[PDB]
Formats: structure tokens, sequence, C-alpha cells
């Protein structure tokens, strides 16, 4: 299960922004004693039946496992789009726990080498394109040759995410247009033992 309006992205200053939501790694699963259960419009109705007023969220994270009581005021005021202000699936936790792609071996100068991409530690989870086409990582990357790409990264070292800017480039001199491996599945997830690093 199964069962949240799982988080693809959050604008800038906006309500979701300002109480602690979090793209990739949190799920809204509750509002107001309704429970988000079910594909309909239910929180879209409640946001807008709260506009301008302080609701509470259940939610549910990704690395934590832990559900958290959010307060957040839905708004007409706060310049960006939605009264949330963040982009929002409804997706199993499964179906989220497998769309990440781990950075494997990074070639010295490839485009990803350029763009700080971090070999073993680092993650991409997420894009902040989510127009028409933000499907697979491999779609997104073959449609953005010759094209910088702002991808939303986690690194396990550091336990937080940032924004990675890359151009992939199919005539870099190496194969591929990124120059980096990509790995998917079984050993490839967010760890969920600690870095070395403690803490
Ligand atoms: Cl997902
Ligand atoms: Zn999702």
């Amino acid at each position: 299960g199964g069962e949240g309006f799982h988080l693809h992205g959050v604008q800038e200053n906006s309500p979701a922004q300002q109480a602690g939501l979090e793209p990739y790694f949190d799920f809204i699963i509750t509002i107001g004693h309704s429970r988000l259960n079910k594909e309909n419009d239910t929180l879209k109705a409640l946001l807008k039946a709260n506009v301008e007023k302080p609701v509470k969220l259940e939610v549910f994270n990704m690395k934590t496992m832990r559900v958290r009581e959010v307060e957040v005021v839905p708004s007409n005021m706060w310049g960006g789009q939605g009264l949330l202000g963040a982009s929002v699936r409804f997706c199993s936790f499964r179906r989220a726990s497998e769309h990440v792609w781990h950075v494997l071996d990074v070639e010295p100068s490839s485009p990803a080498a350029l763009a700080g991409l971090r070999p073993y530690t680092d993650y991409i989870v997420g894009s902040d394109q989510i127009l028409q086409e933000s499907e697979d990582f491999f779609t997104l990357i073959e449609s953005h040759e010759g094209k910088p790409l702002k991808l939303m990264v986690y690194n396990s070292e550091s336990d937080s995410c940032r924004e990675v800017t890359v151009t992939p480039n199919a005539a870099w001199g190496g194969e591929g247009s990124l120059g980096c491996g990509i790995g998917y599945g079984y050993l490839h997830r967010i760890p969920t033992q600690p870095s070395s690093q403690y803490k």
C-alpha cells in the first residue's frame, strides 16, 4: 500500500515548502480526519475548503517511515500555482521506492563529472520538469541531449538533497550522453543503514 498523495515537487515559497513538505520523500496521507487512501478529489477539495485557513495533514516519510502531523495554510496569496504549491501524484509506497536512480561509476571528464554527480553516494530522485515527459529518467536524459537539465539528487553521505544541473552531450568522447553508470533495484535503493560518518 499503496495509498498516498506523493509529492513529486514543491514550489519555492509555497505553503507546502513553508510547512516542511519535502519532494519525493513525503506522502500526504490524511487531511483533517479524512484518510487519502483512494484516487479521488478529496485532497484537492479539502485544500479548497480550507483556503487561507490552517489545516493539519498527516504525512508519511519514505526515509523515516514515520507519520508526522504537519500544519498547512492553503492559499491564493503566495504567488505560485495552486493552493498548496506542490506537485502531487497518487502513488503506492512501493512505486516511489523503486523510482530512484543510483549514480555508479563516473567517467573522469564526462557530463556527469562536470555536473558534480558523486559516484555511489548520489541518488537521483526527481526533476523539476513534470511537464509532459517526466516519466523514466532515461527518457528524460534522451530529450535533453545538448540541453541543460535540473535534477533533484539525494546523497547518502550528507543525507540530504540538492539540485544538480547537467548537460547531456552524446558527443562528449565516451559512450552515453551522461558518462556515468546508473543503478536500479536490489542494492541500489536509498540506503537504510546510516553512512559511515557518525553522527
Ligand atoms: Cl513515484
Ligand atoms: Zn510518486
